[PDB]
């Protein structure tokens, strides 16, 4: 039983795995080195009557890839998410009065031209996503921007030199970066998911380019996404020190950070903002649109916006 084991139970249904891991590394084994890092955590704001604060760095923007969304602005895919993380903290509540809170770290700010994004989109996409936010009613989530930061308050809507302040506070050198991915088997996974990423962003249904070239250009700009994701999340450790830490990659089971699912998916590795909603079996999953076109999907529009797929 336990308030603090409840609270993990209910995000343990949700975790993100290595999927190198699920198919034969024991699930129990994970689970005993979550709890030693993750109980106390959730027990330090249970103990002092407060509301368990969470943190998830996520939600930047779409991918730049039109073959891969429906449109650069938040659709179905990110509405499902934002609602079940919503929900996620009101079943929290059921048992823990004070609730939860979860905070939505943006990191659409902190890439710069290493996903090629352009400020302007990020902006657009910060707007409506906080617009969807409202509309679903959602009173548990919050959103903390880069240009939030307030020590960083000058330079709120220069965005390179906020990108800069970030680094010069927070990034570690790049040759630093990579020694710590080449460190772990999970340092490892992480650079091939996230070059992945990369790589796929720029496989534009119209690309017509060598696809070895881009690889090789995906693995060199992966070490500076990695350390810019991971500069941002060293800059939330010191402004939001006790929250639990969310992600939306797979996490080592020994690590602060907690892997978490927003929608049903095969893919451990897939967001919202790298794919589009699917209505299958009357049932909402999370899929690559490339894979739901080969099935066969059939767009659905709402009002006059494109918003999902069916089955």
């Amino acid at each position: 039983d336990t308030l603090p084991a409840r609270v993990l139970k209910e995000l343990l249904l949700y975790r993100r795995r290595y999927p190198e891991h699920r198919q034969s590394a024991s699930e129990a084994d994970e689970i005993r080195r979550i709890e030693q890092v993750q109980l106390p955590r959730i027990a330090a704001f249970i103990e002092a009557g407060e509301p368990i604060e969470f943190v998830l760095p996520a939600f930047p923007a779409k991918s730049p890839n039109p073959g891969k969304v429906l449109d650069s602005r938040p659709d179905m895919a990110e509405r499902l998410s934002l609602s079940f993380l919503n929900h996620l903290c009101q079943r929290i509540q059921l048992f823990y009065a004070p609730g939860a809170k979860i905070t939505v770290c943006s990191d659409g700010r902190v890439f710069g031209d290493l996903v090629r994004i352009g400020d302007a989109h990020i902006s657009a996409y910060q707007d409506a996503l906080r617009l969807m936010i409202e509309e679903i009613g959602a009173t548990h989530i919050g959103v903390f921007n880069l240009e939030d930061v307030r020590a960083f308050e000058a330079q709120r809507d220069n965005h390179e030199q906020l990108r800069q302040l970030l680094i010069g506070g927070y990034a570690e050198p790049l040759e630093s970066i990579r020694e710590t991915l080449l460190a772990s088997e999970e340092g490892l996974l992480l650079y091939r998911a996230i070059t992945r990423f990369l790589y796929e962003d720029g496989l534009t249904p119209d690309y017509q380019g060598s696809k070895t070239a881009l690889q090789r250009d995906a693995k060199e700009r992966a070490y500076g996404v990695i350390q810019r994701s991971w500069a941002w999340g060293a800059l939330l450790a010191d402004q939001f020190p006790r929250a639990i830490r969310l992600s939306i990659h797979p996490q080592p089971a020994d690590s602060l950070k907690f892997g978490i699912h927003m929608m049903p998916t095969r893919d451990d590795w897939l967001t919202p903002w790298h794919g589009v909603a699917v209505n299958t079996e009357d049932r909402f999953v999370l899929m690559k649109r490339s894979e739901v076109l080969e099935l066969g999907g059939e767009l659905v529009q709402i009002n006059g916006q494109p918003s999902h797929y069916r089955l």
